[PDB]
């Protein structure tokens, strides 16, 4: 019938949980706001303070132009949105049978056509909101983990911790607001018609992860062209230290941390976030949830989620208060435990949710038939992603952190040389994907079994459930990165840099963990948008073994290494010029090796503005323009093919580019640290083996922070896309079949 | 219906152009004979004859313990083909139903299980001989190329192009004339039972394959130990020219090119050309050719072949007669000429053997049913595989000579270092898939829709119906590399590399052509077996949304990762070592870098032969594993998703890194030659620009030479496993589904 939790309850307890979220994040940005610094020792108090305005201004600045045009781009986009779902029923406005209901009345495809564009923005506003928080308090919270490393590692931890908490905190209850909103706004014109409801609801995730695409090529772009030029021409070339305030391209780099490793992963996380919601409700929405219009449980994700907030402010009280860090070896397991603890709080948290907010028995629309679903199956179907999660966290950690041999055999390797530093690398990356993988498929059979589609979005939603921290853990790390560029910028004690080295070698760990995450899900949702997109499709078998399914599954496992030939072509192209520029300002500024001349840094800001802008318009196109050409020319069948091989293909690539560019990062780490024999034997810094991996860490750049964390954006991309064209791709698309 | 063409005259056709082939292989070499020379300026004739007895012995040694290894596997194999296909009936001896046609009686199943054994064995053995015999007139050819090199490039061609000739007639005809053998043989058994006959055929590609996983990774992991190790301590640290017989590890490289690129290569081959016929021969069995018994229509694929061989003889003449060689301009053009005029003949060969071997009208066995079946509509399947082909030659050309702008820009990106290389690189490789997958999918369309699985099998026939200059252009290459390495290690002028270097670099495009065929080809008869092994196992319909399949389909496709990661991290130890052990030498041994003494060779053959035997046991487990495991404990469904996961997957990752690793190679060759401006100006050898390029075209070294090429093994291997061991996974398969 219906659950313990009245529908009234939890339309109170969601707004409550996301509020508490916020609150508890504003606590957090206080608390960090005590670290004090002012531009008006107390010289290095200052110069950090002067440091933090150059990149807060060049982060701020890069953004507002990205998002000027992304911002256009999305305005067109939902013009054709409302135009392609208006013309299935050619724009007329009355009512017709319900899809899902012939005995009922629906509202007219119009309206959908209407609130699929107005969900589309919302979510797309959102993203960028969401990227843009992240990036103020990134650009807030550097220089005072800076400075709080005065004090020690465990002090610079907390403030760097704290602030990657205030990002994820905001994200995940501003997500799980305005999308709460969004429901009880559609639904006031929408009535009982929850399939239109929901169905139009599904623009969210469509417009939060468009704008993501753009957010997460565009600053991956910008970020590493400065990366690789100010790293090879300054630790390869001139041999001076890496974050040298000498090196023209550092405010640059810099600045790319914040508006690539943390405004475009905020908007790729949102795009995940709404993705797996909006998944679970349209598959309720005709459900016995939806068809008996039982509140509580098809608003069950967005408990999940609000319980998940709640979780992870408990779990973040560990790091913050309950313990401390006085070394080094530390920081990695603090990291590691944040996601043990929530992962184990809130295996509790769902099954108390599951109790409440689910009635023993119901139904899950299945491919035209309501399959008979238990609530304890439910509960597996979540608890499945959740703790597939945690293992992807484990093995990217062994496959990303200098603790263990993977990295440290790569590390090792740099004694032959680069080329062998490389092949090692990749070797590794290939490596890493056999685990996830397994978990992924296992995930998908016990959720796909249990509850079908609705199942298989809730284990992603599961997945997701820990966003908050996931977050947190991950901005963690380019705060700790900016952190350490200021203190050699500001030309404080090595005392400083190699606390900062300590941090910022952990952040590189915790960003393959967080890409692993985005993998995952994206290809739990993108599975189960699949599903529903073929349903709503009304296509009745995808059958592999048909030349319109197989041509599309083997086009479809092509487009992910498509997609990385651009990006990696255009890092490629914008760092080859960034070493043009920086050479020339070392060979022909007289006084700026010498350290009495200052460099040029707006040139160098200004190449990677320029290529970042410019080649993040092709990559977003072709993920973009796919769904739509493939389902207008060739049709459904076909775009099932692409979305299935587009899946498991992608997938590959995206895990093996994030670890082995994460590997080569930290074997660097480990040479530059020196804190072990081994180590040392390779150092020191100028060494070759030192600058072997440099280069390793160079090539890995692009990899895993431009091509390798976008394509989890590609897949689910192309799958919600598909999705809301579903209809108009049954009714006017496959054109090149009609006329012949 | 039947056809023009007599059966008797199609059993006398076919051996005959099979003799002519070995005719004509035998002549050639001959040809080959009279470049005399011999060992127990004239003293560089003994040096050079000299030289040549190291590779020779040395490329012997190794392919004789190899073989050892692989015989007594394909050994211990052959007992589970017939204990698991013996399984199937419970080893009765009675005759039984036909599958296909309940009204007819059929042979035991127990009669297949043991011809499946005997054709396993002999493709098994004709795959040994097909690596043997070309490595046998690769390494009598290379010094007879280099001595002819004194009189002009034009005439070290031929005697390099004339012995590749002499390997591609010999493995086109003999695997022909077995196969024909093997069908005639196996039919006084038979009889009338066409689909056992064929069905037991199939065993012949299954050993032709598994003989040939083996020697591409093992030959490929001894070859680039070598290679890495020699070219990074030589060039890169030592500064010494490439090959330099100071350099202990030279040997080895030289004997790997026979062993890997040729011996390896030549199996590979083969397994692509037996798997193309019994794929074509098995659908036609069961279709109206093998019901109605019409031989003639039922050899159409071995007819195919046959006007294949005749065509390829006259394609020959031209670059060997009709037409001579000057500026190394030419070369190049030379052997894209040898596709293009064998593809244009063997056009109107294929339309001859089209209009006189087949009934204008039959039907094609389509997962249950007659489909009718036009011979124009045949005609066009193969030709369309046999375009293709052409299509995907000339893209690869595009994406690895030096003669187009990618990869000069490649070259150019040398100028800001290593990383640049790669990155460059690494991008070129994944841009180059595009083409060809679309040509793929385009052949894939038309051959699925006119003749089902048969037609597409035909397709893959047709791609491979010019296998014997497809072969001749590919051997010429090692051929060619090997007489560069034995004029430096002879000392001869500089004269003298620089036309084999032109020879050499013309063989690298060439040999990147040579893989796009080979995966091409794969793609092409893996889909037919997979759609062959989905009727054989008693599948209704592959359908992606099941948990069954999906599960296959993202485990599937993750298998091509798992099997890099091998190889390549084996090729990166081993090079490790190889490089510690040339260091040794040149640190140790006095008065080696001068050329008062002579390096100790034997060890660096040691170090890449103690590997390759170690190292090649797992990737090649991996690949004839998964079958085994995936259909006994998850069952045909599962195994259905695995091949289309591992097929759609792997052909990037294949194309892309061939096409990645011939781009590095020849990038470092255009530097190396400095014929042009922008070539001299990242010169000369030892640059910086240089050298970078050394470290990227050794990064691509176990890309192109072992992980790449071998990918297309573990793809068309796993298909043929499959539908070998189909009723014994449909009887006894799915264990752990039928016990919970
Ligand atoms: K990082
Ligand atoms: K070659
Ligand atoms: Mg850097
Ligand atoms: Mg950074
Ligand atoms: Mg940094
Ligand atoms: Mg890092
Ligand atoms: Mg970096
Ligand atoms: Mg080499
Ligand atoms: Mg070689
Ligand atoms: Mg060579
Ligand atoms: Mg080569
Ligand atoms: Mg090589």
């Amino acid at each position: 019938g219906a659950a313990i939790l009245p529908d009234l309850g939890t339309e109170i307890l969601i707004p409550v949980c996301a509020v508490i979220g916020i609150a508890f994040a504003l606590f957090q940005w206080l608390l960090v706001s005590k670290v004090k610094l002012s531009a008006v020792d107390h010289n290095v108090v200052v110069k950090c303070a002067e440091i933090q305005n150059a990149i807060s201004e060049g982060a701020t600045s890069f953004l507002f132009t990205e998002y000027k045009y992304v911002g256009i781009f999305m305005v067109a986009f939902a013009i054709l949105i409302f135009l392609f779902l208006g013309s299935v029923e050619g724009f007329s406005t009355s009512p017709q049978a319900c899809s899902y209901d012939k005995t009922k009345t629906c509202k007219p495809a119009l309206a959908t056509a209407i609130f699929s564009t107005v969900s589309f923005l919302l979510g797309g506003v959102t993203s960028l909101v969401s990227g843009f928080l992240g990036m103020k308090i990134a650009t807030y919270a550097n220089a005072r983990t800076t400075l709080e490393a005065r004090k020690g590692v465990g002090k610079a931890f907390i403030t760097a911790f704290r602030s990657g908490a205030v990002m994820g905190f905001l994200l995940a209850a501003n997500g799980l607001l305005v999308l709460y909103i969004a429901i009880n706004l559609f639904k006031i014109y929408y009535g009982d018609d929850w399939g239109g409801l929901f169905h139009a609801i599904t623009g969210y995730g469509l417009g939060g992860s468009s704008m993501a695409l753009f957010g997460r090529v565009g600053g991956g772009i910008y970020t590493k062209a400065a990366d690789v030029g100010a790293d090879l021409v300054g630790k390869v070339e001139r041999n001076i230290p890496e974050d040298d305030p000498r090196n023209p391209a550092v405010i640059a780099d810099n600045v790319g941390d914040n508006v690539g490793d943390i405004a475009g992963m905020g908007s790729d996380l949102f795009g995940s976030y709404a993705e797996s919601s909006c998944a679970a409700l349209v598959v309720a929405s005709i459900s016995s949830f939806g068809l008996n219009h039982e509140l509580t449980a098809m608003l069950y994700p967005l408990i999940v989620s609000s319980v998940g907030i709640l979780v992870c402010l408990l779990t973040t009280l560990f790091a913050t208060d309950f313990f401390e860090i006085k070394a080094v070896k530390e920081i990695e397991p603090a990291l590691k435990k944040q996601l043990v603890i929530s992962t184990v709080l809130m295996t509790i948290g769902v099954a108390v949710v599951s109790f409440v907010a689910l009635p023993t028995s119901f139904t899950i629309f299945n491919f035209g038939v309501q399959k008979d679903v238990k609530s304890w199956q439910l509960f597996l179907c979540v608890a499945v992603g959740l703790w597939a999660g945690l293992i992807i966290g484990f093995v990217t950690e062994y496959y990303t952190s200098n603790a263990y041999s993977p990295v440290q055999d790569v590390a090792d390797s740099c004694r032959t040389g680069a080329a062998t530093n490389v092949i090692f690398g990749l070797a590794l990356g290939y490596k890493s994907v056999i685990i996830p993988i397994f978990a992924i498929a296992i995930s998908i059979f016990v959720s796909f079994t249990f509850a079908a589609m609705y199942g298989i979005a809730v284990a992603a939603l599961g997945m997701l459930s820990t966003i908050a921290t996931g977050l947190a853990i991950d901005a963690y790390g380019p705060i700790s990165d900016n952190a350490g560029g200021i203190a050699e910028m500001a030309g404080m004690s090595h005392r400083i840099r190699e606390r900062t080295d300590a941090l910022d070698a952990a952040g590189n760990t915790t960003a393959a963990i967080g890409k692993g995450f985005a993998i995952g899900s994206a290809a739990l949702v993108s599975l189960a948008l699949f599903g529903a997109f073929v349903s709503r499709a009304s296509i009745t078998t995808v059958d592999v073994l048909t030349p319109k399914v197989f041509i599309g599954l083997i086009v479809g496992a092509m487009l992910p290494y498509w997609f990385s030939a651009m990006t990696m072509k255009s890092v490629g192209s914008a760092a080859l010029k960034m070493v043009e520029e920086v050479r020339r300002q070392f060979n022909t500024i007289p006084g700026l090796m010498e350290g009495t001349a200052k460099p040029d840094y707006a040139t160098c800001v200004k190449i990677s503005t320029d290529a970042s802008i410019k080649e993040m318009i092709p990559p977003g196109a072709l993920v973009m323009l796919t769904p739509l050409v493939v389902g207008i020319l060739f049709g459904v069948e076909t775009l099932s093919g692409v979305l299935a091989g587009s899946l498991v293909s992608g997938v590959q690539i995206a895990i093996s580019a994030s670890n082995t560019g994460g590997a080569w990062d930290n074997a660097k780490k480990y040479i530059e640290a020196g804190a072990s024999e081994h180590a040392r034997s390779l150092g020191p810094k100028g060494s070759d083996c030192h600058k072997a991996a440099v280069i390793g860490d160079t090539i890995g750049d692009p990899l895993k922070d431009t091509s390798g964390p976008s394509l989890n954006i590609l897949i689910k991309l192309m799958a919600v896309e598909s999705l809301v064209f579903a209809p108009f791709f049954a009714t006017h698309g496959g054109l090149l079949f009609k006329i012949f």
